[PDB]
């Protein structure tokens, strides 16, 4: 009842944030034309609301912005990855207002009846029409994902028409207009672009598809980081990121897993299940993650599906492991040295609560190989443990958080510091159940 | 001939862009008052360039960007390390230009006698007077580093009074005075700093001081980054940038080497010559330098005295050198394993030329500890090879590039990969004798 509303208790602030400043507007532009009777009133309100939507509309979709504030706390407390349906939302409204805006003029017009603004008035709303329609799921659904990329264009024409249409509307536009130009600008073709090939495509279980790419020959990334991948024999122009989910320390080749969840990464699956072929990524970006490395007894937790990341830190945690294994080769003596300057943990658990396996069997065969390839080793000691719950039947059921910590606390490899990724509600519990035992809490972003 | 004016490409073209666009200004606003005779043609001139440099002085000084410019090409044309004696040029040029403003506008008022304006004026006059002469050299070279920042933190009045003197003033100071303001904001007190603690604090030889200040207890740098040091026991509200001269390895300490070559570094030296006290450094800054352990017989090469990051570089690939060089408890068996995911070099050249070594003996003593600690293991293979040349009296004299590059491609060691620290007369001289060998040259910022 309250964790639920946890969860939302940002994306419903930022609604109400968006539902106050338009009956702010609304009233403030109501108010200073009070005179003029109840139809200038309401359209010269619902112009001021549109010239805030159709002005910030746009910074919406910084996606050269987006992953530098997806990094840090701001992150933390606002979401960043409902951009794109926010940003569907404020045409929503942008529709709805210009349409009421048109009503409310039209009834104006013909109130006075019992070339700028009138001519180029249409065009904004034949324009708009045009985006709303060419815009909805329909277009991309089916395999027309440039017919929106084109159709979709014409905000230009919009903003255009709506410089020379309201007398104000260029101070509004000029800071977001000039910043989404500025970030359009920044990046070009070869900016941090890198034309990557496909070296293979395998068509995992229950529609997902992994992408071994060729690692371009400079090509630097902390575990955890992704990339914006693109493929001009799917979409042209749509640039979807995808979580890398192979180690750093795998020098051939970019693992990208990548969920048939949408209208792309579905037509991807779509279309190689009916390989070298173009690839355009756009560079590593994520948070640090030295905090996991530099750290004892980890206790890493991943809830929902967030957890891809989970995967190349598992991969990049063994890998650091097993090199540092060393054996003689006259003696044969195999010895194991000390915590050695990028790696520190004795220990590593990892927590993986999720409702099912659906999409996720990658993720348990490749916990499956690493728990088998230290398992052999596992006689005289442990490194890595593997938990997975599943909550709808690996032990069925939520875990018992005190029982689980208890346990953790038991046996003692160093100073536990626990890292999550999920929902803010379970953080909430995580918390709560953490403070208890004196672990050092973490929350990452991704 | 053409080398002294290769290396000041740049700042000629700084100053020549400025001086143009001060031509245009006062051209531009001499034009459109013709008619008025002589005395507020000029005055009105000298407004106009006065609207700009008042302006835009400020964001000469914003040590936040320029630490984030300082790592791209961008700093690579332009030089970032003269913005304070572009600054100090601007405040010559704003007081040159306010005095024949003020002698315009008087002779006006003789002409005419034959108020916010003239007592605004007197008041500005006063305190860019003041600045002028509270802001000279004699303050700071006597120990009154807090008289400086006080008595020059009139700008804020200086800017006060200007927006309601000049009525078109504030468009300017708009852009240039958020992003200083912006950039005040983010910088706070423990924004990026860390009240770190020296250690000690030798006094090297020929005025050069050596702190060895606590690493914080999470500090992470890359070799050859540096941190804005600030010690309020020489002064307050200072805060210089220096190369940290120790390898990122080393988790003891971090060394700073300080030559005394200014009136605060000066200070420092002079007041320690006659330890734990404050600190607090903020942050490293640097370019990213995997370009030289990821490489294959890299040749360094450094003119002048811009080598104290080549300290860190060498340093950190000595360590990690022999980092890779395993001995086995057992059969005392000592072997060298590969190139290992951190390092990929074989060989390692450090080509030094100087005019001579009156500040850098402790860059001479860390050499020859290096050329040492190698040098037992020189019998069967050298890793590092030191070459220092003194031009002024080791092998005194230029060296001969023709005969120095042949060397270096004689023994094969891999793909040679030169990197450069210095002038561009000797970037160009390199580059030249670089292409000839198919040397894949770089050239560093730092
Ligand atoms: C850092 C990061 C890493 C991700 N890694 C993976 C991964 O490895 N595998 C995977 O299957 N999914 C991953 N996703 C989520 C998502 O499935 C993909 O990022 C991709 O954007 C989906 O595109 P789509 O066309 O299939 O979605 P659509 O069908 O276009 O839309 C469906 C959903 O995807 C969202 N969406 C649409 N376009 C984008 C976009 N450009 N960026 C982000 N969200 C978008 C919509 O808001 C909606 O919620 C990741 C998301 C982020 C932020
Ligand atoms: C990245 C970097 C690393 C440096 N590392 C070292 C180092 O390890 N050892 C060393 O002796 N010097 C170093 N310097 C140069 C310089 O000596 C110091 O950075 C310091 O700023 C000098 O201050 P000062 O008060 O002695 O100089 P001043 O007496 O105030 O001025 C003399 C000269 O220093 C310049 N200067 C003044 N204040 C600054 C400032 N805040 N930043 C930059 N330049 C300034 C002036 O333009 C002038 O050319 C470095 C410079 C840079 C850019
Ligand atoms: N910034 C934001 O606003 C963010 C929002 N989210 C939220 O993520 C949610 C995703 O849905 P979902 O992933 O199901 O939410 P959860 O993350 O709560 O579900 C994740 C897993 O946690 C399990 N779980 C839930 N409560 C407990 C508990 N008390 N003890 C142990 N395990 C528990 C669930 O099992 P069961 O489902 O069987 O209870 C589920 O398998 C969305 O609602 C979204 O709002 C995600 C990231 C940040
Ligand atoms: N962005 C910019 O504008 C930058 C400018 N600089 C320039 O750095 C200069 C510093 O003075 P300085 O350091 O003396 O200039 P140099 O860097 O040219 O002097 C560095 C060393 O190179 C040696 N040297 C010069 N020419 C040759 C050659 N043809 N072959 C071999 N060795 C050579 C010099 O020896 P000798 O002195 O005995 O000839 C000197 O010891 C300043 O003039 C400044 O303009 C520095 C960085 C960037
Ligand atoms: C984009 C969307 C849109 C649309 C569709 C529209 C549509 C329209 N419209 Fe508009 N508008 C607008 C947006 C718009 N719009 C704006 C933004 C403005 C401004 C406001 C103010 O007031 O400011 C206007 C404004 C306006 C005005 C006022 C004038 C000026 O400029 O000032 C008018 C009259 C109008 C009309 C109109 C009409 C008739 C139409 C239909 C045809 N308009
Ligand atoms: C005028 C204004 C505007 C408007 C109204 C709109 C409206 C809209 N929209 Fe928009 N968009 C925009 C402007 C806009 N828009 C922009 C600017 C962008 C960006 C593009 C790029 O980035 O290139 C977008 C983008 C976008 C996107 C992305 C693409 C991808 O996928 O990646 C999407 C999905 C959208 C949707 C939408 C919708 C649904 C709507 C409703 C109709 N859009
Ligand atoms: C800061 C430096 C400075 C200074 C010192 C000055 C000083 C002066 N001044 Fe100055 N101004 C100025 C800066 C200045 N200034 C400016 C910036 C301006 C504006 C320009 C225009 O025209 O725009 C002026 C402006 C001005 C004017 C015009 C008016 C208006 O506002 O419009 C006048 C009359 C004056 C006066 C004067 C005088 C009498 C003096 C002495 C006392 N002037
Ligand atoms: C009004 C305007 C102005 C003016 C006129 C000026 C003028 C001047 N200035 Fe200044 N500055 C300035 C504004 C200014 N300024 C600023 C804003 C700054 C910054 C500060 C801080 O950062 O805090 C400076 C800063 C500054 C500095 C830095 C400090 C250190 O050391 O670190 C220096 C050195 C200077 C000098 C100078 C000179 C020499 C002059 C001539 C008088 N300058
Ligand atoms: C449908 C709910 C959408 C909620 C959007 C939250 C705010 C996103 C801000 C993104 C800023 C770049
Ligand atoms: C005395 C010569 C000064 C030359 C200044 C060059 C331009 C510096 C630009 C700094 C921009 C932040
Ligand atoms: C300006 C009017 C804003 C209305 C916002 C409504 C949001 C509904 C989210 C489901
Ligand atoms: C607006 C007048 C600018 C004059 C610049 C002079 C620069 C001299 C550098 C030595
Ligand atoms: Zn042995």
């Amino acid at each position: 009842t309250r964790a639920y509303w946890h969860n939302h208790r940002s994306q419903l602030f930022c609604l109400a944030t968006y539902a106050g400043l338009h009956v702010l507007l609304f009233g403030l532009a109501a108010s200073a034309h009070r005179d003029l009777g109840a139809s200038v009133m309401v359209a010269k309100g619902c112009g001021q609301c549109l010239n805030f939507d159709c002005s910030f509309i746009a910074v919406l979709m910084l996606r050269r912005c987006l992953t530098w504030l997806r990094a840090t706390w701001l992150a933390q407390v606002l979401p960043l990855d409902q951009n794109i349906q926010f940003h569907q939302l404020m045409g929503y409204v942008v529709v709805g207002l210009s349409l009421v805006h048109t009503v409310a003029h039209t009834v104006n017009f013909v109130l006075q009846a019992q070339g700028s603004a009138s001519p180029t008035g249409v065009a904004l709303l034949l324009l708009l029409l045009l985006m709303f329609i060419c815009s909805s799921s329909c277009i991309r659904r089916s395999g027309h994902f440039e017919v929106f990329y084109w159709t979709h264009l014409s905000y230009l024409l919009v903003w255009l028409l709506l410089i020379f249409h309201g007398p104000n509307f260029w101070k509004w536009l000029l800071v977001p207009g000039i910043l989404f130009f500025l970030e359009k600008a920044i990046g070009l073709a070869v900016s941090r672009m890198a034309a990557v090939c496909i070296m293979e495509v395998n068509l995992l279980p229950s529609k997902v598809t992994h992408l071994l790419i060729k690692r371009p020959p400079f090509f630097h990334y902390r575990p955890g980081d992704y990339l914006y991948l693109n493929i001009p024999t799917i979409a042209r122009y749509e640039w979807h990121p995808f979580t890398i989910s192979s180690a750093p320390e795998q020098k051939d080749t970019i693992w990208l897993h990548i969920r048939s969840q949408g209208q792309w990464t579905n037509r991807l699956y779509e279309s190689f299940k009916a390989c070298n072929i173009k690839c355009y990524i756009d560079g590593p970006y994520g948070t640090p993650t030295r905090r996991i490395f530099a750290s004892e007894h980890a206790v890493l937790i991943g809830a929902g599906i967030g957890i891809t990341p989970f995967a190349s830190i598992l991969q990049s945690i063994m890998y650091r492991h097993q090199k540092r294994k060393h054996t003689c080769p006259s003696c044969q003596h195999s010895w194991i040295e000390g915590v050695q300057d990028n790696m520190k943990l004795h220990k590593v658990d990892f927590i993986w609560i999720n409702r099912d396996q659906r999409s996720f069997e990658w993720f348990v065969s490749l916990l499956t190989k690493l728990e088998m390839d230290q398992a052999e080793e596992a006689q005289y000691g442990r490194f890595l443990e593997l938990h997975m719950y599943m909550t709808s039947a690996t032990q069925p059921g939520r875990p018992d958080w005190s029982k689980v910590f208890q346990k953790v606390a038991a046996e003692k490899k160093g100073k536990v510091q626990v890292f999550f990724c999920g929902s803010p509600a379970l953080a909430k519990v995580l918390k709560g159940h953490c403070e208890k035992f004196g672990f050092r809490f973490f929350q990452e972003n991704f």
